[PDB]
């Protein structure tokens, strides 16, 4: 479990991803949630930043990722870095 939000980089009160082997953690506000998830929750690294479909290409520095239809510099990283 990472100790800093994968979206914003800072620490504090973080929620953890339930996908198998995902160590990524997030603030609620950085995800657009007001309360902790109420069942199995998968974090945004796993789904396309455009359409929400399962992602195939992944930023290693933040949860931006894209599916085949919508997919970066070089580990690969997106614009924010
Ligand atoms: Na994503
Ligand atoms: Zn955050
Ligand atoms: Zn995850
Ligand atoms: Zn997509
Ligand atoms: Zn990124």
């Amino acid at each position: 479990s990472e100790d800093e939000c994968f979206r914003c980089g800072d620490g504090g009160q973080l929620v953890l991803c339930d996908r198998k082997f995902c160590t990524k953690a997030y603030h609620l506000s950085c995800l657009g949630l007001g309360k902790r998830p109420f069942g199995k929750w998968e974090c945004p690294w796993h789904h396309c930043d455009v359409c929400g479909k399962p992602s195939t290409s992944f930023c290693h520095l933040c949860p931006n990722s894209f599916c085949k239809e919508h997919q970066f510099s070089c580990r690969s990283y997106c614009s924010e870095h």
